[PDB]
């Protein structure tokens, strides 16, 4: 093995993150002005828009979700607060219309005691939220959500960075998987842990096991431009969960911050010191304020429609066909 | 597929710009002072120098298209302005002489009656000038063209990034292919859309589908350097078009910049927020004044020469066939 | 040979360093508070915790060997100082209890007379600690040491880098083998000598040649961040020893230095110049301090429980059979 | 072809340069100390030191020359002065004793003459000096001296980068190939001609060629670091050419600058602008003041010593058999 030792499986395979792709243009009767952005979320849901809002505190909140709705993606409601709160948040955003909404639930010991209330306050879309999804515990919730409130609320399971941990999921009846294990702005896993998996890579591996049974892929954390989102679609996921693009937005929670005469809003981790008041596995920083939500999504989709346009992608589906060039450093 | 997925045709290739390759050194017999720099810029117009002007509204006006084929080379002018000013711009420049001279347009309402306008002033090369040229409207507007003034006229088309968006526009009768998607310095096109091809390979791609059938490749975008005009030249094409490194001539449309003490010029992308007034695609910038046009071709002419001693070619088809080294980050 | 002239094996293998490979999550049934981070520092002693700290006399002495053998690991005393300081600094540690702890001795002439002072004195590990030790002199010093005292003292022998050197040290009876030419983060033999070997393909050698003999790899150079213990530790290696990650603690050698407002400690080379007072072959710098050794260790063992949950080890021998993937310079 | 194109020969090879590489340790019986630096210059001429001064106008004159050949090594005079004052240097450095020195000459008008000048004042090697030494004139001024002189002269040919080359520089009779189309510190022939070769790879290209007819390779620019000797060497090159590394030093041509509380001396390409008072092909530049010859020598030869205790090299001609590691980007 021309990297060392003895066995070639040690070193599994080559990652390759957004940066390490280019979209390769191709035959196109498709405007930019005349794609067609709807996508699943889950197996049950389209969205008009293949955009959700991480469930974040410096993210996602009744606000946000609201906004994102609106705006033909959906939110997913942080569950850093107590049971009652997140519910109501939930009824809060029934309240301005029939608007799809999802919520975040852990596998602890309120877990289940949090999604009923969710189930009650109306909730569409429950999101087992983990740090590493290949787990039985974090299947056994999975599952036992499918069994219970599976005929009116989709099943979303995550994290997972793997083929095997996609098909885990699958099997265990989630009815979308999201994947990022290492990717987020402000995650230090990679460097607190050691581990991780590149997310064009991961993505591919994911939607190799999801694919075949028609259940979505939520590429989630990693995404620093417009471009990444084409790109993360491209590789097979049917909608991207943005959470540093989106916190500095107006209708993310937290005020205005202002340092050297810029505008800046608060963005940290779940897994960061202060968010857990296990050793801290992401940052608490600062990212510039982008004013209103409807503003950056309308970026955002401008630049996914573009990417539509030069792939000839009349449809999310049609890009997910499309095939990339792998650069170099110098690129 | 150890990038991950099941399909090896995902990611179809390794795209290589031109930082990652080096012009190899050959036998030679050819001093740079007597290399002969004249080249196709399409299948019937020769030019003495391998150099055109970028079609922008910083770069290319009647100065600059006069200068430029004053020192052998040509310029193509904008058409971010009204039919009769770009019409007006073509016949002041054969008032200066029996000058070439080319002029950009594009494939909307106006495009067919902006052409027919040039051609009535007396333009020489029309430059069918879009994003992505694999479209069967361009195809078309290309195609019409070269059956209605094609006896008079050179018909180009642009931009393709791949060897099948070449091979398209080669069926529908262009004089020459131009080759850029993504590699302009004031092009954002790669992270707004996440779409692009590293140039070095777009040209070797390109040039497989153009060179069988005697069709120039005009390089365009991502020259830094006078040596990644002999890069790209190598590499195939033809010609080089340029835009960042003629921006800051005497020439080029604009006033004068003083930032702290240096002097610039503004620079920006047609795609860009305020050529426009479509999500933007391209920065407004500066680059620093360089002084007379016929300066820096001088300079860019100089390097080219070097190249063509270093290389043994005594003429660009003989620099078209010159080897390449990769090389490494380290490089 | 693609990389130039004719012999393949010129060019032997391609090196990997921490920051090139990331561990893949896996199938896991094991929480962090609930891995066994015990491992073998040497064939016949086990660490509660896989650390030892560096024989470098701005790290360990008897108050941080004191401080790591009760945090679980064990320091290993540096020898730059007369026989009879070290041999008082050994008593001094074993005065604390019954606390494990090691000491360096090189192949000079008071060598021997160093390793007898030692083990009078109590010692537990001698560490004959060289820059090469693939040298007849060294082995024969391990050997030598093996023979006369070893049925109560363990012997270590370091530095190598390939699997023929772990394979030398292995035959000439140590009873570990440390890993590390180049990698140090005060070290300029990669600079100076232009010598070196990238850590993870060094483990993965050497533990090639160490792990059918049941012989320990101690890996030692190159650890910036808890993520790479974890990535050593997959690799193969038992245990991770520790400089500039333990330098800025209170229980190093040395005073605190205030430098424009933050508080540092100073650490370098034991081959830099002013440790030596052969051209030297490390610096003297600074380190940031960093506070107790308990709360350093704490965040290290945690980022090292954190993989263990996500890569489903519950013990450092499952740990030691992860896999990688290897990242791109975009990660 | 994956990078582009039909033709697998467009992209010859991989380019390594010293950055890319790391010697690898090896069993080792030598001791730094007692290692043999001695190697051959030429054919005929054998160093103790393998290290030459460049034949340039801010590196070798007469002082250097005296310095370099007292220190084992040896300069070659640069020839950007009349002939009669060059000549004069000869007669300067062999009135200082016994001691070697080279002499630069060109292809051009006076060089012939030039030549004549310099025997005339006892010159023991002549170095034919050009940009690319892969031109007829340039291997029949090679040939025209070695018939001429042959003799009593030993005469050097270059710069080459390529196997062929160096092949037809063998062949003209060269008693010894230089190395070096690129890696210069001052050297802009890259960004300015797109022309270059990263020299492990064209050291390991030209010793294929010259090492089967016992002729020695003088690696020429892109030495940074004493490692780089040593990798150099290791490549297969018999002894180093130094610019940059000697250009600090009291012994080089030039006066000290001060800027803001620093001291430098003036380092320039003999292609940049004020070295020719075809475009430039060097910059101006300043490195910092080193201090006397013999220190800076000493800790080359010093880094030199040490790799080859490392590999086991009790000579240079075992050094030149030595195996390299490739790194990545990360390293
Ligand atoms: O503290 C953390 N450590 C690691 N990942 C996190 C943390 N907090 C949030 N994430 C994930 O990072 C995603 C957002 O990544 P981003 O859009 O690049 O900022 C989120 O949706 C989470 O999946
Ligand atoms: O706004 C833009 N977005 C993307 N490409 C552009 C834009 N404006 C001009 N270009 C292309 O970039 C070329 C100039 O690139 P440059 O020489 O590197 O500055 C132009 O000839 C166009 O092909
Ligand atoms: O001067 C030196 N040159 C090269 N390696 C050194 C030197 N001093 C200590 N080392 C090694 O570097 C290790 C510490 O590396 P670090 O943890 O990255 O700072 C030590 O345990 C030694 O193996
Ligand atoms: O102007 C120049 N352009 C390209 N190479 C040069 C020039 N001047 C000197 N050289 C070469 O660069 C070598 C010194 O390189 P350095 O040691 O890296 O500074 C010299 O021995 C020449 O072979
Ligand atoms: C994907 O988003 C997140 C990732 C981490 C995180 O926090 C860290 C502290 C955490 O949960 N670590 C952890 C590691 C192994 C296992 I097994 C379980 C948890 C929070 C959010
Ligand atoms: C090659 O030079 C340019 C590139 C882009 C550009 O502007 C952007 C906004 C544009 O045209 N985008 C776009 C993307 C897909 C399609 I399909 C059509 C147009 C202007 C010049
Ligand atoms: C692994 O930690 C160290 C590495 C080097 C070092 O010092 C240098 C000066 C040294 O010992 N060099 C040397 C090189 C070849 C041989 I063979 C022997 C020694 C000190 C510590
Ligand atoms: C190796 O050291 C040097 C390299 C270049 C140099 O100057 C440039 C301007 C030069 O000579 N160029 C040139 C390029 C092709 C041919 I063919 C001939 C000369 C001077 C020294």
């Amino acid at each position: 093995v021309p990297t060392g030792g003895d066995d070639p499986t040690k070193i599994a395979m080559l990652g390759l993150t957004f940066d390490d792709v280019l979209l390769l243009p191709a035959a196109s009767d498709v405007l930019p002005a005349n794609a067609d952005t709807s996508s699943q979320l889950t197996k049950k849901i389209r969205l008009k828009v293949p955009l959700v809002s991480s469930a974040m505190d410096t993210v996602t909140e009744a606000r946000m979700a609201i906004a994102m709705a609106r705006a033909g993606g959906m939110g997913v409601l942080h569950r850093n607060l107590p049971v009652a709160e997140q519910a109501a948040q939930v009824e809060t955003v029934k309240r301005s219309g029939g608007l799809l909404v999802g919520a975040a639930v852990g596998v602890g010991d309120d877990a289940w005691e949090r999604a009923m209330a969710l189930r009650d306050a109306g909730v569409d879309v429950l999101v087992v939220d983990t740090a590493h999804a290949h787990n039985r515990k974090v299947l056994d919730m999975v599952h036992r959500l499918k069994t219970t409130v599976g005929d009116e609320i989709e099943v979303v399971g995550g994290n997972v960075a793997t083929r095997a941990a996609a098909a885990a999921l699958v099997e265990a009846g989630a009815d979308a998987v999201k994947v990022g294990v290492g990717p987020g702005s402000i995650c230090t896993t990679r460097v607190v842990a050691g581990v991780g998996a590149p997310q064009i890579t991961a993505i591919l591996e994911a939607v190799a096991a999801c694919a075949p049974h028609g259940v979505p892929v939520i590429a989630d954390g990693g995404l620093q431009y417009s471009g990444d989102i084409a790109k993360a679609l491209a590789a097979g996921a049917s909608t991207a969960m943005l959470g540093s693009l989106l916190a500095g937005t107006a209708e993310s929670p937290g005020e205005l911050i202002l340092v050297n005469g810029k505008q800046f809003k608060s963005y940290r981790g779940m897994g960061s010191l202060g968010a857990m008041q296990l050793v801290p596995e992401g940052i608490e920083g600062r990212v510039p304020f982008r004013g209103p939500l409807s503003t950056v999504i309308h970026q955002l989709v401008g630049g996914l429609r573009a990417a539509m346009g030069y792939t000839g992608s009349a449809t999310i589906e049609e890009l997910q066909q499309a095939q990339f060039v792998q650069i170099t450093a110098a690129g």
